């Protein structure tokens, strides 16, 4: 229903694959020329957020900055140069997410909604 959003925070609407239900996942706000990322962390613990599977099944993704509605955009999850850039500005916005990636080797998934 109505989610009040002021930065650092934006808001991400999934919807299920299979049930069509909308789940709503507060991430910070990492943005750029009108794109975002969703860091996939899940606060240190090196497991995935559950929300993680449902954007690889279902990438339209709707998001809320502030007043502002970006319906049905499309989650892709980042590779190579331009995952590096993402999470630069990531680490910028909320610097204890690279905390969180001393603890595994391998990297956190960012997705850039689009």
């Amino acid at each position: 229903g109505v989610h009040v959003l002021d930065r650092p925070i934006v808001l991400f609407t999934t919807t299920g694959a299979k049930s069509g239900k909308k789940r709503y996942v507060p991430l910070m706000r990492v943005e750029e020329n009108g794109k975002y990322a969703m860091v996939a962390s899940k606060g240190g613990d090196p497991k995935h957020p559950s929300w993680y599977f449902n954007v690889k099944a279902n990438p339209t993704v709707s998001v809320q900055d502030g007043d502002k509605v970006l319906p049905d955009r499309t989650a892709r999850e980042l590779e190579g140069e331009e995952r590096e850039h993402w999470w630069k500005l990531a680490v910028e916005a909320y610097p204890p997410y690279a905390e969180y990636q001393t603890k595994t080797d391998r990297l956190i998934p960012v997705f850039i909604v689009e």
